[PDB]
């Protein structure tokens, strides 16, 4: 239960929640895209590889999203998914619409 509660608190306390790991190019790219929207104040990045419970965290992220890979991206508890999902939403205008509805971008 403790792992699930830990992941949940990260997702609930931060509007933009990103689970990543060390030296992960698509993590870095996703985080960079999000920071380009000046989301820093409402973003939290958790490195789940530097964690004794990495497998449990990944299994729970898969239960929540369908995939165990990082990056895993949540916006106001909604599953965005991975960096490719973020790029699709960004290119098609859905990311900006998300952030507008949250008051995060004018
Ligand atoms: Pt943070
Ligand atoms: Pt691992």
């Amino acid at each position: 239960e403790a792992v699930k509660k830990w992941v949940n608190k990260i997702i609930e306390e931060n509007i933009i929640a990103v689970f990543a790991k060390t030296e992960c190019p698509y993590c870095i790219k996703a985080i960079s895209i999000l920071k380009g929207y000046n989301l820093n104040s409402h973003m939290h990045v958790e490195n789940i590889e530097k964690n004794p419970d990495m497998a449990n965290i990944q299994a729970y992220l898969k239960e929540l999203t369908g995939k165990s890979s990082v990056p895993r991206i949540f916006i106001n508890k909604d599953v965005v998914g991975g960096c490719d999902d973020l790029v699709k939403e960004n290119d098609e205008g859905k990311l900006k619409e998300r952030l507008q509805k949250l008051g995060l971008v004018n």
